């Protein structure tokens, strides 16, 4: 029944904004977007990441640039200990699907362990224009000029995420569709090392039905969008595999540090 | 709302089973003969040691050891595996503590440090009973009497262990108890250098709340638990110290013995 996909699609959403504090929302505001009220610090140069750190309220380490821990080191990491905070955001959310916490208990860290960097993107396209991403819960904003005049290997990382963004943002879904799709991703299927993956695809199954509804209702005049959606989960893929491979690359620049093993511990690759 | 705080119990409980592959209760039903479907090999000598290595996954050595990183260098730096492995499993599970992550990275560290063997020998004694304690996931069984007449040091290392364990078992505590006790620990606010501590205190104060929740209901026999728990803490605290300092005496007395870098460092003195 219509009414059930409907009801659904509302418990997601309510669970989503509880779960995660930048909404898209809120974020198409901060953006290009007026609503000027609080603007945010904008990192166009060196002078202006330094200029600016003892400021934000980002947990790292202070601004400090003479021969002593480097910028596009200190970004790229800055990067991870975030995008760990945000896994807890999602893993929250996954246990608000109906029917993911009745799963075999391996199936799910299956389950959260392959789909994590998919929803971390896909977010992360939220958050990003063509001229840059918000910063800092939205504190602050970084060019997308300053990234890309890092160093070798850090200069061409965050290239192809903004290219995605684009395309990915001409969708123009909003934070009540970005909900049922984050959840249609969790609930694959084709993970490796799935014990029963029967009743993982018949609630994703449920997921696509809610979607296709959540779609048509709210963008009647975008024919098809269900399809184009479901395309850019190859787009996906291939940034995340791409991903996997510069991260590799990089482990191959810093490692052997008797200062990072407790530090370095908590922060694997996911 | 009582209600609040089960569901925070339901999940630690849950990251709990995500995190440790050897739980209290696969460990009480291979240590009560009952359940044969498994047995363990017991190791109570040299030659049910050199049977061990047969059986039970053993990359260390078999036969004569006296010309060859004697039997007691032997157990221990096996032993020395275990405990990183703890360590990165105690770290993984700290994670999923709501909160963690988002605190001052230093901080957090300063919390991992001060709790991991406080953690590893609370679970450690799930795994002993009087007569000894299960080795390798729990295929083999190694006897208290055995590891006490080891070398003039080494033979001290186990011993303040199985006393703590035989009283702590006492409490009869499950593994949905240990979940909740394990997580309080790690956010303390009085250990040291702590930068922060009011964001620390905050999340504790919710966790003792839960597990004050969760031994009445799954104890509601046990008067005062709850309060005979915390004071086990005090117990914890001891054993760690003397931990170090016979630690100390085998830095000066094996000039060949190497401390693993993720023990190292936790590691300190005074
Ligand atoms: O302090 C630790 O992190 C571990 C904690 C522990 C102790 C017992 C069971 C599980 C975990 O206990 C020890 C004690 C001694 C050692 C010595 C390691 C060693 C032995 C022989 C040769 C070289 C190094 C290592 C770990």
């Amino acid at each position: 029944e219509s009414a059930d996909l409907r009801a659904l699609a509302k418990h997601l959403y309510d669970s989503y904004i509880k779960s995660f504090p930048l909404t898209k929302a809120k974020a198409r505001a901060i953006l290009t977007g007026k609503t000027t009220d609080k603007s945010p610090f904008v990192i166009y140069d060196m002078n202006s990441l330094m200029m600016g750190e003892d400021k934000i309220k980002f947990k790292h380490i202070t601004p400090l640039q003479e021969q002593s821990k480097e910028v596009a080191i200190r970004i790229f990491q800055g990067c991870q200990f975030r995008s760990v905070e945000a896994v807890q955001e999602i893993t929250e959310y996954a246990k608000s699907i109906p029917g993911f916490v009745n799963l075999d208990l391996n199936d799910q860290v299956t389950l959260l362990k392959y789909g994590v960097h998919e929803i971390i993107y896909t977010m992360l396209a939220s958050l990003m224009n063509k001229d840059g991403v918000l910063i800092s819960e939205g504190q602050g904003f970084m060019t997308r000029e300053f990234l890309k005049s890092l160093r070798k290997p850090f200069g061409d990382f965050m290239e192809p995420k903004f290219e995605f963004a684009v395309k990915f943002n001409a969708l123009e879904l909003d934070d009540s569709d970005l909900a049922i799709f984050i959840a249609v991703i969790i609930l694959s299927g084709d993970r490796p090392g799935l014990l029963n993956v029967k009743p993982i695809e018949d609630i994703q199954d449920n997921l696509l039905q809610a979607l296709e509804l959540q779609l048509k209702l709210n963008h009647p005049e975008s024919s098809q969008l269900f399809a184009k959606l479901l395309q850019k989960m190859t787009d996906l893929r291939q940034i995340v595999t791409e991903h996997v491979q510069l991260l590799q690359v990089i482990k191959k620049t810093e490692t052997d540090m008797s200062l990072h093993p407790l530090l370095q511990e908590i922060y694997k690759d996911l």
